[PDB]
């Protein structure tokens, strides 16, 4: 990860990041997996946050959560995000999301038929308190360095909260206590009166700013520090996006920038949708609203796209399943290969036809790429919600669960021959790869050839752009020679790799190669003679899924 | 330490703090020392910060610095404060303060005959960078948890700074490199151009706030975390007070509230005196100026007055030495005892006179008290400075050194008998005391009697306020009985303790006792008879220094 400040230098000196993970299977193969996921971004969308439950379950089962360091979100995303961040556990997170009387979450204390937002913010505080209190007690006896000052502040805040709730006759020791509280409206009113009594800010003698009475973003840091090493991961670094109505742009609140901001206050603001709530208002007097109504979620600063999962839920069924989108493309790819093959009589000998363009397939992934975008169809669950249809809910949930699983699966790819893996990744992204031990040997032997090949690919492009095609064939034959002799690849493997290389050159040249090939074949047809170009083209149209598969059969027999 | 948020509860439940430190000497005595000093507050005053050098030397020799967790300051104080905070070492801190061409620190880039402030802020950045870079390299090889993200950000900032300075042909590896830089004006101009090129803020795609390119208050946290335990104390938690000209009140910037604030920018602002600099301006567009021109320094939030040293320098010689102020009072105290004794013929038998009041000595410390206020006379060194008189400088320095030493000495007191110590401290502040091991036995035996005595003191007051003096004598005799029999104190010790008790009762009763005594003596004189009141009064006027001394002779022979 690189901070935007590093871009201010005249001569940047790229640091080493990790975007890939090459490993060697017990099977003896090589697998290209994405790097461990560090950040999670939950896009806004209103009450479609019931789905996030499914998405979390997926990450849970797959053990992806534990290695998260950052969590950012807006609207429903923001809440979910904060519950994750505050180190709550799935069991309870699940119990919360599905169990909160969001219907009674919308106070009437508002005006003009809109909630004031104070109640929602109050339930959040009760939650953060309850969960942070449990962690606070997970700390050991010592408590030495400035960890004595932090421990005190937290202990005191939790103290303040309880004194206020006790007097109110409210007692919360766990998730259920909270959920039950939301069901009683008389109790909810006691909550508001109780917690609303706590001031927004506290200034001192000379009007200096004092510690926020409420649990803040910064307290998450205070808590993380105090905890034992093996438990520090439980608490995440939370970012909350919001729309600053006054400045009319989004504003992000986080533990590293606005550590003195109330967790509950920010999350409530992030969900202060203009349709359901009256705008919020910060200390500066600027008006705040739902973080998802003006623009999309900004990325987490210190991380790389490759390390961050972005979940974005939307109403209706605008999006299509991932697996059914893969097989739809795969089928089209195979269809195109067939189209090229079945057209050989007209293409080479004679007939009335005209070839299409790889441009009707330029939506082909020629290099390894990680897609970290999780799209979820929420169905009939839109921003405005009053319908907890036992169905529409269970559908949106598992619908979100499946999506996380699908995208999570599209990450790992497995190749048979290390040269293949490396050629797909590209010598470029090879340096930003986290290579394994058992792999290092063959990988670097293979990268040597990969470089020799790359140089040739590059040269072909270079020479064509200068309008010199005299050596295109020769260079191509050379690349094949390297794959056969130097790399020693089976006939099938070689065929697949060479196919890939041909494709990558076409890409790098922006179809300048394919045009040449087609022209050569065409002239050859006119001369009533064969052409070396035909073989290369048949390889160009090979189906990419095959090129990457471990089929062990030629493109022709690839079914799927 | 208690946060002001804990004051919001209906029923506060006082936490245990530490304001005292009872220990047992090898001599076999008991000493009442102040608690370890946690915070240091350096009041504003303009360029009188040359004196702070002396004050630091004192703390250094006395090992008081190492246990500091917080450092707060304004104006000259702010700079000094930040250099301390950034873990710099005395040797260099000394070399810096005295060696900076503050004369050439005041750029001409300003307007209306005032510095713009950009240069001063630039030298500060060069300093923070240089010192933080050294610490950054003190970190070990591992760097594991989110300590990888921090380490990166710092490494990058330092990187940015150097790239800018290198291009400028500037190289700083130590304090001297910096000092020398300040001597060349052509070099200083290169610095400004170089560092001024770095933007104030950096916003992203959607206008989200991004990491400050400059070293921030928050980076101090980043650095502290990264360092090895035994070295975490090197880096202090910095607060910087400033005057917000626009809002016309002071504003405090700190690592826990405004972690994203530039250290250099804040310190420069804190010293942006209206006479020498044009006002500063923050992101909100509010105007900023010297933190010491509008009001005094506010206290560090989580700490107790008892744990914080406050240094406040002022021009001229308004203040008087501490030792010469003690002996001046001591002499007056002894003089008063003499006045009471030499007046006994008139007081008891007959003569024309009229007694003064303990109110001419109510400036007498009846209970143990810690004075943490260090006052320094800066002499002819005022806010506006152009006079680095080799003298006036050395005078202000050592003048500040002596003061820290004096006040630092007035802290420890040593008593012979544990009951004495406890009676001076007061059963009240006894609970907030950090008692030692070897002491616990006798202390709690002694506190039992102390309580019995307190109850009696209290009772005397209680009964007098209800206009009942019938048992004043009896109660007093009882207290003496407890000191003689129960505590078993030498005649001298007993006399001293009883004196103290009599005084404390007078205080608690607001001279209601002394009035009674005097009246009793007066009536007794009229009846031509002696009075028990005379003894008590002679004890009331005993000199407090004696009462607390280990003289081992009666008040009469106390010289000093």
């Amino acid at each position: 990860g690189s901070m935007k400040l590093a871009e201010i230098m005249t001569k940047s000196r790229k640091l080493k990041r990790n975007l890939l993970e090459i490993s060697k299977t017990e099977a003896g193969q090589y697998s290209v997996s994405a790097p461990e996921h560090k950040g999670l971004v939950l896009s806004g969308g209103g009450a479609k946050g019931i789905s996030y439950l499914g998405m979390i379950q997926a990450l849970q089962e797959r053990g992806k959560i534990k290695n998260l360091t950052h969590v950012s979100g807006a609207s429903a995303g923001a809440m979910t995000a904060s519950i994750l961040a505050v180190g709550m556990d799935i069991k309870d997170i699940k119990k919360l999301i599905e169990g909160l009387d969001i219907t009674k979450l919308l106070d009437n204390s508002g005006v003009g038929f809109r909630a004031r937002g104070d109640r929602f913010r109050n339930i959040l505080d009760v939650i953060y308190m309850m969960q942070m209190k449990k962690h606070l007690e997970s700390v050991q006896q010592p408590i030495p360095p400035e960890q004595q000052m932090n421990y005190g502040i937290l202990k005191q805040k939790i103290a303040l909260y309880e004194d206020k709730l006790s007097r109110a006759g409210i007692v919360i020791n766990n998730v259920d206590d909270i959920i039950n509280l939301t069901k009683s409206v008389k109790d909810l009113e006691k909550l508001d009166k109780a917690l609303n009594s706590i001031p927004t800010e506290l200034k001192g003698a000379k009007g200096e700013q004092l510690e926020n009475p409420r649990l803040t973003l910064g307290d998450l840091g205070r808590l993380r520090e105090l905890l034992p090493e093996e438990n520090k991961h439980l608490i995440k670094n939370l970012s909350v996006v919001v729309t600053n109505q006054t400045k009319h742009e989004l504003e992000r609140y986080s533990e590293d920038t606005t550590p003195q901001q109330s967790i509950a206050q920010v999350v409530q603001w992030s969900g202060a949708h203009p349709v359901l709530f009256v705008p919020g208002r910060n200390a500066k007097g600027e008006y705040i609203a739902d973080g998802g109504i003006l623009d999309n979620m900004p990325e987490i600063e210190g991380l790389d796209r490759e390390e961050v999962l972005c979940v974005k839920a939307e109403a209706g069924t605008a999006f299509e399943d991932r697996v059914n989108k893969a097989k739809q493309s795969a089928m089209e790819a195979i269809s195109w290969f067939k189209a090229r093959m079945d057209s050989l009589v007209e293409a080479t000998i004679g007939g009335k036809w005209l070839h299409a363009t790889s441009s009707v397939l330029n939506r082909e992934k020629v290099y390894y790429n990680i897609d970290n975008m999780i799209y979820i169809n929420t169905g009939e669950v839109t921003t405005t919600n009053t319908s907890p249809t036992p169905e529409q809910r269970a559908r949106a949930v598992k619908n979100g669960y499946d999506q996380t699983m699908q995208l999570l699966d599209s990450h790992k790819q497995t190749f048979d021959h290390p040269l293949m893996a490396i050629l797909y990744i590209g010598h470029d992204k090879l340096k930003d790869a986290l290579i394994d031990e058992k792999s290092e040997k063959e990988i670097f032997e293979a990268s040597a050839h990969a470089q020799a090949i790359l140089h040739l690919q590059e040269q072909i492009v270079k020479e064509m752009n200068d309008g010199d095609y005299s050596s295109v064939q020769n260079y191509l034959d050379q690349i094949e020679d390297i794959l056969t002799v130097d790399a020693k690849m089976d006939d099938i493997q070689k065929e697949k790799a060479f196919a890939l290389c041909i494709k990558q050159v076409n890409f790098l040249s922006e179809g300048k190669l394919e045009t040449y090939l087609n022209k050569v074949e065409a002239e050859a047809k006119a001369a009533a003679e064969p052409s070396w170009a035909t073989k290369i083209l048949n390889l160009l149209w090979a189906p990419i899924e095959w090129v990457v598969s471990l089929f062990k059969g030629p493109a022709q027999d690839f079914k799927v």
